[PDB]
């Protein structure tokens, strides 16, 4: 199966732009499983650096019998946008709070940026000070558009 092309559809928070360029296809490509996966968290991955978090991505493949060609439909909501109320970290016993703030990129009060949370858990995996440090941006109960990024280390 060939794809003929892809129509993009939904929620797009402004970006259709690029989106639209993320989903360009080549003359003559092929249709593949695999490349429309990572396709969608390509998608996913900008949205959530405009705060966008809990994006969705849904495709839907139109087969054409005829001409042995495959339409690609995608269904982008990108959702709610939200802000930091609290970088938090969790499992520092030796490192004081201090010394992981100051690594931070993403500021309390502004729109998530997912890529300056990224950011902040290279610089603190750069140090060497932690065994493992994972992110966890977490919805804020009671408090609708807000998310605590929590940076849990083991030392």
């Amino acid at each position: 199966y060939k794809l003929s092309g892809v129509e993009v559809s939904g929620n797009l928070a402004g970006h259709s732009a690029e989106i639209e360029q993320l989903t360009k296809i080549e003359p003559g490509e092929l249709y593949n499983g695999t490349k429309v996966t990572k396709m969608e968290d390509d998608i996913k991955k900008l949205l959530g650096r405009y705060g966008y978090a809990y994006p969705r991505v849904q495709s839907m493949p139109e087969i054409n019998d005829a001409d042995k060609t495959v339409k690609l439909r995608v269904n982008v909501d990108a959702g709610n946008r939200f802000y930091v109320r609290k970088i938090r970290f969790e499992g520092n016993d030796t490192s004081k709070d201090a010394v992981l703030r100051r690594e931070m990129r993403q500021m309390e009060g502004a729109w998530l940026g997912s890529d300056l949370v990224d950011q902040g858990k290279e610089r603190l995996n750069r140090l060497g000070f932690f065994e493992t440090v994972d992110t966890d941006t977490q919805r804020v109960p009671g408090s609708p558009d807000q998310v605590d990024v929590v940076y849990k280390v083991k030392e």
